[PDB]
């Protein structure tokens, strides 16, 4: 058997674009996922998060699965534009009273919120003024997170600033393939150094406000692995992973292979701003689904590898002690007090067999390899205090759409029928048991 510590928080999570639907409900303004999606061309089938999994409606049936299922944290974001429609100034509290709502029922029932501040849904309003490029930003997202505190603090107790600033300033801004859409490397490296500094300031705020609960920060990760007999390797972790934003809050600099390739497009000055960047947090989330063989290639000076291992749907390499590595690595290199897995989880080709199950014995296979390898790095001594699965519920997979289902809980989009895949029980039953057996 494999059992974890004493409370040990088992979770699941979503974010409010994926999930909610009704971008524009009860007074609340656009988002750039909104005016992304609603752009030909930027998502498969030209899907947008309008319905979704109708969370928006849905969410009391939705929180009581996660009962149901025993489930002890669940890890949620706010929609920015549903608390502040113009991103800063008016706030809309018809927005708060969605969240409240969802709050005081997690609560009632003896699960633990888990908020994520900002899950890539920036105001619309925000991105006229040039969103993450501008380094005003860190005062809107300041006074945001201020509103969230004030309003949510006495009963949420830890906070998440950003989910990704990696893939919210690389995936938005340089490959153009998140919102807002941008392929510019100069606005991209602007985007990761704005992204610190609205964390800070927003954890500034948090010490302020909230003086008993915690807070931090989540960042993805992959197991890179070098092609042979290394450097590349070096490159794609100190880029790609947690040490592009804990070198800045650990150490007051971005990592040395990082300014290699980046100096040029990051802002002349930027050092100034790093003593505040240092502000201290309580806790690194890291997101962790996949491994890739990474050769140095001539024409980032990166390319990967193809494998034939085992592939998620997404076509990511199967990689089980990637989270092992990450999570050593993290307490080896930083030192964090505590570590969440804040996202674990597949994409496989679900359907509901005859008998109205789900059998995605495939989900099962991930995630306890996973599982076990989060156990072993509990028992080499990382302060592992939790687990989040990726996602409770299928929902609208980004530039993806619904093309691809991350949930132990299926959704039929044409009834928003849930039904609880064969996964979702033996995760239930992990949670229940405390570990694997
Ligand atoms: O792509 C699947 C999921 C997304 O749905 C989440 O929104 C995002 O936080 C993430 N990071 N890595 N994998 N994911």
């Amino acid at each position: 058997v494999k059992k974890f510590p004493e409370g040990f928080l088992w979770g699941v999570a979503t974010a409010s674009y994926q999930i909610e639907g009704s971008p524009l409900a009860d007074g609340a303004g656009m988002s750039i996922w909104h005016t992304f999606s609603h752009t030909p061309g930027n998502v498969k089938n030209g899907d947008t998060g309008d319905v979704a999994c109708d969370h928006y409606n849905r969410w009391k049936e939705d929180i009581e699965i996660i009962e149901k299922l025993g489930v002890k944290a669940y890890r949620f974001s706010i929609s920015w534009p549903r608390i502040l429609p113009e991103g800063t100034g008016r706030v809309n509290q018809k927005g708060l009273d969605f969240y409240n709502r969802i709050i005081d029922t997690l609560l009632e029932k003896g699960i633990t919120p888990f908020v994520t501040i900002y899950h890539w849904d920036l105001p619309f309003a925000l991105q006229l003024k040039g969103g993450w490029a501008n380094r005003e930003i860190a005062d809107w997202f300041a006074e945001y997170s201020r509103v969230l505190f004030e309003n949510f603090g006495d009963r949420v107790k830890n906070w998440i600033t950003l989910n990704e600033p990696w893939v919210v300033a690389i995936v938005g801004h340089l490959y153009g393939v998140h919102a807002p859409g941008m392929r510019d490397i100069y606005v991209a490296f602007r985007a990761v150094h704005n992204l610190l500094r609205a964390h800070a300031r927003a954890v500034k705020v948090f010490r302020e406000t909230v003086k008993d609960g915690k807070i931090g920060i989540v960042f993805n990760n992959g197991y890179f692995e070098p092609a042979s007999e290394i450097r590349a390797v070096r490159f794609m972790h100190q880029f790609n992973n947690y040490p592009l934003f804990l070198n800045p809050i650990y150490r007051g600099d971005y990592p040395e292979l990082v300014l290699e390739f980046a100096r040029e497009y990051l802002p002349e000055n930027y050092k100034d701003d790093m003593s505040e960047i240092q502000e201290k947090i309580d806790f690194v989330g890291l997101n962790y689904y996949s491994g890739h063989l990474v050769k140095f290639d001539p024409d980032a000076k990166v390319s990967f590898v193809e494998r034939d291992l085992p592939k998620t749907a997404m076509g990511w390499e199967i990689v089980p002690e990637g989270i092992y590595w990450i999570l050593k690595k993290v307490k080896e290199e930083y030192n964090p007090p505590e570590v969440y897995i804040t996202e674990n989880g597949a994409a496989f080709d679900d359907v509901v067999s005859e008998d109205g199950r789900v059998h995605d014995q495939n989900r099962i296979d991930y995630l306890k390899a996973h599982i076990g390898q989060a156990w072993k790095a509990i028992q080499e001594g990382v302060p592992l205090k939790g687990y989040f699965v990726w996602s409770l519920l299928d929902n609208f997979e980004w530039a993806e759409g619904y093309s691809k289902r991350f949930g132990i809980v299926y959704v039929d989009y044409s009834t928003q029928k849930r039904i609880v895949k064969d996964s979702g029980y033996w995760y239930s039953n992990v949670v229940k048991n405390n570990g694997l057996e």
